[PDB]
């Protein structure tokens, strides 16, 4: 078995590896690099997304959202306030104001600390799932917008046509903003791409033992354990890695910099946050073996949580009914 | 001037000459094919979209939608009620069945008398606005999923990056389940393909006299002109080839058969119905031509009107406050 302790691996393709995105993807799982959940692709040095970002203030945020924290420091949960519109260059003024600033730190271990010990008592300001991209139509390799679909993916596995396009989101992030522990939808795979700006710091548990996390969030929010039996899918429950840690939840972490991927793996719990104004772009990707994944994934049918219904209406039949029901 | 008169130009590509999608659009411009509103391509005979359709039965429409009419056989609206879902394979039979099927014709010309005498007295169930695909990925020449975003193309021509991303839609129809008169949202060009089934005809004015088609609108639908002042943009209202020619508004019309694409050029209004069960698929796209269209295109802020908030802003800013009122 290949990684047996579940670290999460960093890889460096070549211009020549880098021209197969399945290829490669199938290249880091021989090497084991799924059982940590997460993975890090440095593209090549002559590799870039785009020329310049120096004509992105006029994208359009139309829904800021606030992260306010409820809970213990290293125990919470999120919900979002809606705010109203702003262009990404009033998001990224905002983000850089004396309120919302990175605070002085001597590098990412202190800046780590002082998240875990402040984080509640702020609530920043999140520029998240904005549908779009910022790969340039001429980018040939690893452009996040010109990806095989999820639902080719299911057609060429499965012989069945299904309805459903899925496309890039971009997010704009600033000092503590923060996601939550969660996988996927239907246990996906995700790539992320930090464009430009500050780290995005990540937190994962491997998939074998995703199901221990599952357990300590119960113990850890039970009054949104008992309204849901999939309350992670929710995306708003924070726990910090000294919790993980006393209650031998097994994870790992790494700081994604801006020019690198990230690859979440099927049912990889992975949760994080921002050190200062970023802008990422991600979406979900599927391979022959995230079917069986899909065909596991616990769903929530409370109707809390946000293509969806064709994977639940084929993989998982006897759900789709109560399922459409939560909708 | 090409095409003075404003015909409906039909272009036979070769395979050489169908690897370019842009540079073959521009083609078409120069032979003055923009001026009719509305163009038919016919593929390389060595051409296809897939392999067969028939694994396309288990796509699901989830809000099939009841054309219902009001008004006279000529001149008319139509209003959608929403039914419950079924799934291709069931509409399919839907509309074969003695209710909906298509009634016996001797040819185009009879089956158009009938639609234009009858289409009122009866409300056939359209599959309209499906967003998704039935392109193979492997299909590499004019495959309406891949081709470049209507927001490259802006970013392009005015240098400003923008959010949104543009993805094509399906519809699945019966005899008589008709299209309004319209053009394009934000005057946009639109190309769709005829994968399978029975024709679809079309009406077009030519963008130089679509203001004639305005005028004559207004006065045939007096309320609807006083409630919106770009009414036609709600895309419920029928104004037949007699009635447009007692009012001497030029106009062409064409059937579609099945493996043949239209394209709509900029502030091209059309309308159509289809002839009995068949499978369509379109996508909005732009050309540096488009630009102009755009800056002038009437808008809908009565908010009956349904990626276009960009357009708006970055297009028409002077409009954009009052447009995003009515939104
Ligand atoms: N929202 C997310 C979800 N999964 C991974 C990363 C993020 C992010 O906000 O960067
Ligand atoms: N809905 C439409 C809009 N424009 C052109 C064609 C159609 C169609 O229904 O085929
Ligand atoms: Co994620
Ligand atoms: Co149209
Ligand atoms: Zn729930
Ligand atoms: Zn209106």
């Amino acid at each position: 078995a290949q990684n047996p302790n579940c670290n999460i691996m960093i890889f460096h393709p070549t211009k020549e590896e880098f021209n197969d995105f399945d290829k490669y993807i199938a290249y880091m799982e021989s090497q084991g690099a799924h059982r940590a959940g997460l993975a890090k692709i440095i593209p090549p040095k002559e590799w870039k997304a785009r020329e310049t970002y120096d004509n992105i203030s006029e994208i359009l945020i139309a829904t800021p959202l606030q992260q306010v924290a409820s809970g213990r420091a290293g125990v919470f949960t999120q919900y979002h306030k809606k705010k109203k519109a702003m262009t990404v260059g009033e998001y990224r003024h905002l983000a850089n104001s004396k309120k919302y600033q990175t605070p002085p730190h001597q590098n990412f271990e202190d800046l780590e600390r002082k998240y875990w010990k402040n984080r509640i008592y702020n609530s920043p300001i999140y520029g998240a799932d904005i549908s779009g991209s910022l790969f340039d139509e001429n980018t040939k390799q690893w452009n996040l917008g010109h990806l095989g679909t999820i639902q080719d993916l299911l057609e060429k596995e499965c012989g069945v046509v299904i309805e459903g396009v899925n496309t890039p989101y971009l997010y704009f992030g600033m000092w503590k903003t923060t996601f939550a522990w969660h996988t996927e939808d239907m246990d996906l795979y995700s790539i992320n791409y930090l464009h430009l700006g500050e780290p995005k710091t990540w937190y994962v548990v491997p998939p074998e033992h995703g199901q221990r996390l599952e357990r300590l969030a119960r113990e850890l929010f039970p009054g949104s354990s008992r309204g849901c039996g999939a309350f992670l899918r929710h995306k708003v429950a924070l726990i910090s890695p000294t919790v993980l840690k006393e209650n031998g939840i097994p994870f790992n972490r790494i700081t994604q910099e801006a020019g690198e991927f990230m690859v979440t793996f099927p049912y990889g719990y992975h949760a994080g946050f921002n050190h200062g104004f970023n802008c990422a772009e991600a979406i979900n990707f599927a391979t022959p073996r995230w079917i069986d994944y899909g065909k596991m994934a616990s769903q929530c049918s409370c109707g809390e949580a946000r293509s969806m219904d064709a994977f639940v209406r084929i993989l998982q039949p006897e759900r789709y009914d109560l399922w459409k029901r939560g909708q």
